[PDB]
């Protein structure tokens, strides 16, 4: 693969160049997936990793104080002060002005904040067309989507044909379909196709998964449970990452 | 199939017993899915559709103007009234506390009013038990769930495959999940499961209806498997008579399933 700095050139979505520039300005690759109880916990541990993600994985539907005012403004300001992206858990799962509406309206009105969001392949392509059309009624900033391509819960159905439907899906659009949420790569690259790869389930190994492809480590508890200190982790995490990135081979 | 007065006597659901009952009580195998976009459009067509339903498929997600108050308390009024269960659109798709909030709490508090809820396979069962212990948390009242086994969305990857590991999915729990979205017969039979098939996107194939005659009829989903009927803007768009549409599909509903 190029480097982050090479795909921050010629990628064709404005978001995912924002995203390789941040992570090549960054010296990181690391995504932390914070899924706590409030607001004030969110923000505690977003000041303290701010420095060393390059994405916060928010996770909106178990927060209990949920606010425009109290939760996304304090959080935009962060991800402006600190330079990192904003990517929303909800997994969307509809097509149709249904699925428009989960992704912009509601309390929670994700488009209007959240630079990446994921869907579900299985409804098809029609789940592509409609959150793009809502991001564009939304807001002019850049959007981009991930596909579910890859599952890691306990009797999960994304097995390598629904993963190769997946993959097919995300053809359809590479101005917004982004990338993945899978375990290894899914090619592309001989097709025109430079897919962000981000990885969940990372403590596997950051080597591990760095060398069999992965873009981007998503850790979540192993960052700031049990007693860690969020600021330590974030910085071992981003090492073990971006040393990680560095030893594998790049296209010459 | 076994009579759906059968069925009811034998299944270990309460949520499938109460349906199937009501199924044969009133006649009807039809389910009407109304996507408006105000409260009072709604309760207006459920009070026109109710004598001739067994569900009523709800979308809050696309009502302007969802409140407690103003839309469930008279959804439920109106269920009790004409004896028909509540079934929310809302495709769940996630696990443990995330998927379990989803569904108990926000504004909607879907798991409080809606009888049957669906989910998708994917996630794996974590779904069916997340959703499962949330119900029992939530109400005293039965609830039940559906796989969205079989998609008709264009491109969707519903294939043979993923319909069978949704079936063996929800073979993890008869108790709570009733049957499936799907477009035919999910057997299960032979196994001991009796589970409810609801399918949508089905018309009448009315004269000089392009748009209609798009969807499979209500003969051919019934004489496939089908128990349950699904039928959406058929029933009340383009300045048709809600009341009078119901029985319609209704009749023919039921006349196809004793044909069956």
């Amino acid at each position: 693969k190029a480097t982050y700095k090479e795909r921050a050139a010629t990628h064709p979505s404005p978001v995912a160049a924002k995203l390789f520039n941040i992570m090549h300005e960054k010296q990181t690759n690391l995504c932390a997936s914070l899924d706590v109880r409030t607001t004030k916990e969110l923000l505690e541990l977003v000041e303290a990793l701010g420095p060393k993600i390059c994405l916060l994985k928010t996770h909106v539907d178990i927060l209990t104080d949920f606010s425009m005012e109290g939760t996304v403004k304090p959080l935009k300001a962060l991800s402006a002060k600190y330079n990192f992206l904003l990517f929303e858990n909800r997994k969307f799962a509809d097509i149709g002005n249904t699925v428009k509406l989960q992704y912009s309206a509601g309390v929670y009105r994700i488009a209007e904040w959240a630079d990446i969001t994921n869907a579900h392949g299985v409804v098809g392509p029609g789940i592509v067309s409609g959150l793009k059309q809502a991001a564009e009624e939304v807001t002019k900033e850049p959007r981009g989507l991930l596909m579910l391509a890859e599952l890691s819960c306990k009797g999960s159905l994304a097995t390598g044909e629904y993963t190769k439907g997946t993959v097919d899906i995300a053809k359809s659009d590479k101005d917004f379909v982004i990338g993945f949420i899978a375990q290894r790569d899914m090619g592309g690259r001989d097709e025109g196709y430079d897919w962000l790869i981000m990885t969940p389930g990372v403590g596997r190994t950051v080597d591990d998964v760095v060398s069999t492809g992965s873009d981007i480590i998503i850790v979540g508890r192993g960052l700031f449970a049990k007693g860690r200190d969020a600021k330590v982790e974030g910085e071992r995490y981003r090492k073990a990452g971006w040393e990680a990135y560095l030893r594998r081979c790049g296209q010459q």
